[PDB]
């Protein structure tokens, strides 16, 4: 029978798969999520492979999609929210931590609005379980960095608005795996330009990451 997937954040109906490396996430009020992923293969292969989960396929409401835990014996997650809120502004002014491993432990609140020093201390809450090997942490922030650089950089050339996107920054224990990718397209919509606010909210977040990955 169904077990429930440990969502480090948001609200949706996400239960592993039947099978290995594979979560099943309800869309809830239309398709729009398929619809973008498929959108996105079409018209943005090379992003797709990149940045995003693998869409395996579809089953009624139920995207099937790459568990990007799976790989991990043991996993560390954060949610960063990177594209436009609906209603309120981000938490950390370009975007907005919406849950991370152990978050609750730290007393981290999704609707406290942030200063900078609050921001920078939920992200080395986020780091604390990669240990005191201060530059192994540094090659995590550094692959972090690398791949968010080179997608803030290729957000030029896209013209949809990223609403609600999330980067999903996971690490393992001992340091030696880490990766980040795009998830939540639920909200994204078709437009004749690029996202800024989106493409401000990464720079943003590689300017606080390089700021922690230098610090003696
Ligand atoms: N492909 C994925 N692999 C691993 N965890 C995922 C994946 N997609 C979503 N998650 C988890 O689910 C949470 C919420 O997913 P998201 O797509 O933002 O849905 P929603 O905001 O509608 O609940 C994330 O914070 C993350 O912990
Ligand atoms: O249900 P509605 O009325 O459309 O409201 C949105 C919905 O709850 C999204 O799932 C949520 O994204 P998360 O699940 O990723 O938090 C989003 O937050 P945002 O506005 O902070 O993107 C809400 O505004
Ligand atoms: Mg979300
Ligand atoms: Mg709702």
């Amino acid at each position: 029978s169904i077990r429930i997937f440990p969502r480090i954040a948001g609200r949706s109906y996400i239960i592993y798969g039947q099978t290995s490396g594979i979560i099943c996430k309800r869309m809830e009020k239309s398709d729009n999520e398929f619809v973008i992923y498929n959108y996105i293969s079409e018209h943005y292969d090379k992003f797709l492979k990149k940045y995003v989960p693998k869409l395996y396929g579809k089953n009624n409401d139920m995207l099937l999609l790459e568990d990007l835990t799976y790989n991990y014996n043991n996993p560390n997650v954060m949610d960063v929210k990177i594209g436009a809120r609906k209603r309120k502004s981000h938490t950390s002014g370009f975007f907005s931590i919406r849950g991370y491993t152990n978050s609750h432990d730290y007393k981290f609140d999704p609707d406290e609005y942030l200063t900078s020093e609050s921001t920078i201390n939920h992200i080395k809450n986020f780091m604390e379980a990669g240990g005191e090997n201060r530059d192994k942490t540094k090659q995590v922030l550094l692959k972090w960095i690398m791949k968010l650089s080179e997608l803030a950089n290729d957000l030029f050339e896209i013209n949809l608005k990223f609403d609600g996107v999330s980067l999903i920054f996971i690490y393992d224990d001992d340091c030696s795996k880490c990766d980040v990718n795009v998830v939540d397209f639920s909200r994204v919509k078709l437009i004749d330009t690029n996202d800024q606010m989106t493409i401000s909210a990464v720079t943003n977040l590689i300017k606080i990451l390089s700021e922690l990955a230098d610090n003696p």
